[PDB]
């Protein structure tokens, strides 16, 4: 094969200088780029009216929390809309998040879309004028962006054309994005739904990280200059046998170990159902968990962060100060989680260097 | 591997009637689906202002010339605009298309985007919502869609990435295209450019078309409500070494056959930049070719159909009657083409079948 | 992107003339080369010891049966033992053969191997030193091979891995054949096993056969310089559901009309466990079905030809006329049947086509 | 997809043991599998006849070096005679390799063979009845496996197709290792012939090595019981450009981030032609290089570590002292190349400076 740079030295070293601030050590991701569609059922369950108000005044909420979650934070993912709102004070959002050290993200799929002859699989749809909209994105404050993929467990998927499909649209998605100055989080999020165990998500999920990763090869992309947003390992929904949340640490970081390149700058992972403290329990295991792991294990949190938050906001401004505080916490949990130093419940912690090994050979 | 049915019985009926209706025996399609930027040059040869009027004028020209282009034509490509504009009669242009006996075909892509880390290669775009599209150009008249994919062939080209990313991106789109009853034109152009022989021709011909069909295949494509529009094979643009109507017709027919599956229904070739007559001579030896072909192979001409009616049209509207007749010249050459019953003498045939011209393994 | 001939115009015309003559109008393939080990309960079922002798002497009495089977035998596959063995008169089988119009075959592969981590799936072995073996082979009479994987159709399987390494190594085996002038014969056996219906026997073929072409495209093979042994398309053996031979035609004719490209010279059905009156009437059918068929649609059969000549020999010389005669019946049977001239009424076959009432759509 | 576990935890568990063994910090592989007609120009060079004893003894000198080169050396690969030698004590190779630490390893492939159609390439053999040699290969000692696949950076190569089977055929060796429990060493050598750059073959090594474990993961092969002998990312052996340690070590480095998952248990880089000192010193520039390497960075070296000792053996039983000498020297010094604590002076004579390169006698 022959070479025909996609991008040169220094178009290299700022998607890489851009993907390593959003995962320095102890920062996450906040994922507030829900659409209209999608945010209407939460604020519905507060009573609160979807107005591009209220979506502006919530988001304003998150993301002029008090300094404490800056260094819990490199990135918040934005929704076009709310890319293009101003806080009270006249101040962009974009200027706001970066004031407070985070790098602004956007969310640049279009939604999934059904895939002909499969068992209810989908692809995902977006490509179209993506560059011209990444050049746009790019001038108006964002650095990353985010593309979701879905795929499903069960009896006859996900399939050799869902694997496939969802592979080569997300290498399309970065291509375009990294010729544009923009990092993309590729995201190919494996539902928990089913009642598989937790080998069945482990075995899955090794083989489509094997197929993103042969695509993003052959689409040129380069690797430094991306992050991955994929599911942890855990059983399904249903599934009847219990694990621990060290089992789970075991099985997604043995995973992980097995198909992404130490290239990959971070892994930012998506915590689907889980409820905020399992999301930050997991995530801590993860991080303590013995084997060798050359690249950040931190979050891209939506629900995980937002939930209690969301709920004492009720659509009340008065209860502003009581909202950020909720967020505020699970900012800080996951910023600990990340870096394997959170406990819980107490407010004693501070405890955390040993480690040995066991049984690993069983993943 | 499972089957989930991506079309019942009465769907394929559907999409195989209209795919053998638009090929039937001496019909082919006039595509005359040129975008504002595409027929701008065309106009300005003639010096004639690219408004909407004089593309809805042109169109009209095409479209109404008399009954005895009725057999020729089985198929006429638009362009979004011009599926909803109408004649002087007030009638819209499916209508008059349809009222003549021709299928309305809609071109869907959205032009071809540059494929990073390449030599210049492109795939296209243009799947976004391209379901709700469809099902509303059907409701309005059009029955079979065409998407453009273009290679090139060069010292490195085209690519590995190519050639997989162009084959994936036609098999998404006629899988959008069935579940809407519209029929795909499978449209994968190898241009001429460049100075390769004949030889290269075929076998760059011969990878390009197994890569779309298996692609076609893994996505589930009901080939029977299909046709693909391929390049004709012939020796590049500026090729010094010379060759017969016979040994395209040959390097053509074989390349065909060793790549394209017999439940296709039709294969509409694309004249590229060869003349009205070379197309219409190429596509007589095609059919005249003592090989086996088990599909119809026909014309999907642009250029080859109008380049006469333009220069005769010259925006003058006096001279629709000279402009319209020239039209049906090449409609009716054509029609006798697809058949092997062409003779640049006149009407009937006077040169058929010689004989002593083996040897075509030497293709 | 670029060609480096693997065969000259002298070879590809080698090897095209061969794969036609064994194929020709009214011609098929006895399948006589199983092993020590297969023929040993061929030859318990009737008390006969499997020594070297009496398998010779089988071997002779199928091949030297009268000059009725002359205009129905095409092709001979020979187990390499037997390809050296004479007749009583000294002659070398593969003369005995060839001066009765036959096409000396060899099975070249050893057998299938366990694929790990799939569900008693396999792929099959013999490519170490096929060169070698094929030169010597052609040396000694020899213009065809036979290589045998095998597929089966369960709740896992065929998978992804099965189905692309099979057709893997079944376009090297063709490629190393074909580089030395012998015919290969690709067989990627589905087996009948299971309750499966016709409708999933049918998919699965067809998504098999797409990847076997599109492996012999990127090996570069010669399809006019190939046959193709599959299995019929039939319902699996426990399958609750009964189907006329019109319908195992339409499904057979069918799939290979949608994933055998025409340049492939001829088809040549295995009959698996089909009774040999069976193994003819779908054949017959097959040739029949009303659609398209651009290659030869004949037979490679094993038991649905010597069954009865093997009960009628028992194993004793004195039978040697009564189960030839045998043999001659089913040769003669299956020689109208690749003709769809077969009737329980031989040789004086004339009134057929009766039914119309049918849906090709429904396949 | 589904998961049928192509080994137990107890299977996985003695793969990865000996793999971490064989390259345990400090230590690494001496290759002395050199076949007979492949060491006869070594035995050439120094005027010895290539008989069984002259090798046996050759072997025997190596193999029996004094204790020191114990801690350096973790595994010995043998070519199949060398086996079932022994040495003047009577104690079998493999009991003298393992009672001075180290794991034996056995060559189970048939060499190369011409890939048809293409420019020169070629594919490797000796698949068949490798799972009963593997068996027996355990039994008599051995715990890995080696298996050498070729390819050439030129115009058109590697191509795909050559890129594509020579990953398979990896894959499927390394499966039918590990179902014996031997650990495969995966070698997929990108040959240094020609004058391409340093960034060229950057590029192409990162091809290969995503093609590889991408069929790896298709053949479902447990990484932590494997280990990759790839060639050093160098420029073209006639290039013109020259480029330090430092660059060679960033751009092999480099390669190998974007490729190969931190799972795999270890690197053992083969030499090429470089000469002993220019391999040691390359392979401890890449132990220096300041980027995460998740994996074992060793050696694997055959001329690289025999030169020396070959010359001042010189066939005489009486340089016995003097060959092991200049053997130890290689060993002690690549030891600490591993580590990254090597640096030269005076000591390696000449000897240790000459190129060991020698152009792919073949086209």
């Amino acid at each position: 094969p022959h070479s025909h740079p996609a991008l040169t030295p220094e178009q290299k070293k700022e998607l890489s200088d851009i993907a390593h601030r959003i995962v320095a050590p102890g920062k996450g991701i906040l994922a507030a780029d829900e659409s209209t569609g999608s945010i209407a059922k939460r604020l519905q369950s507060i009573g609160t009216e979807n107005t591009e108000e209220n979506r502006r005044f919530y988001r304003q909420l998150l993301l002029t929390a008090d300094d404490r979650v800056n260094p819990c934070i490199g990135g918040v993912i934005l929704f076009h809309e709310t890319l293009y709102q101003k806080a009270d004070d006249g101040r962009p959002f974009p200027q706001v998040i970066k004031s407070k050290g985070g790098v602004v993200g956007i969310k640049v799929d279009k939604g999934v879309v059904p895939l002909a002859g499969t068992n209810g699989e989908t692809t995902t749809q977006g490509l179209d004028g993506l560059s011209e909209r990444c050049a746009q994105y790019k001038k108006d404050g964002a650095d990353f962006a985010k593309w979701r993929c879905v795929l499903k467990i069960g009896e006859h998927t996900p399939s050799a054309l869902a694997i496939m499909e969802n592979a080569n649209v997300l290498a399309r998605y970065a291509s375009i994005c990294q010729q544009n100055g923009i990092v993309p989080i590729v995201e190919p999020e494996i539902l928990p739904d089913g009642d598989h165990d937790l080998k069945r998500c482990q075995y899955v999920t090794e083989k489509v990280l094997a197929a993103v990763y042969k695509a993003l090869s052959d689409h040129h992309i380069y690797l430094e200059g991306t992050l991955l947003k994929p599911n942890m390992v855990t059983p399904g929904h249903a599934c009847t046998q219990k694990y621990s949340h060290e089992e789970i640490a075991m099985a997604t970081v043995t995973a992980l170990r097995r198909t992404v390149p130490p290239a990959v700058t971070g892994v930012t992972f998506l915590s689907g159902g889980q409820s905020e403290e399992e999301a930050s329990i997991n995530l801590n295991a993860i991080n303590k968990c013995p084997l060798l792991k050359p690249w950040a294990l931190t979050f891209s949190y939506g629900r995980a962060l937002q939930a209690s938050a969301l709920k004492a906001w009720g659509g009340k401004k008065e209860n502003l100060k009581a909202a950020q505080e909720e967020y505020v916490k699970r900012a800080l949990a996951n910023s600990l989680a990340c870096q394997g130093k959170y406990t819980p419940s107490g407010q004693a912690g501070a405890a955390a260097s040993e480690s040995l090994f066991i049984s690993n050979h069983a993943y």
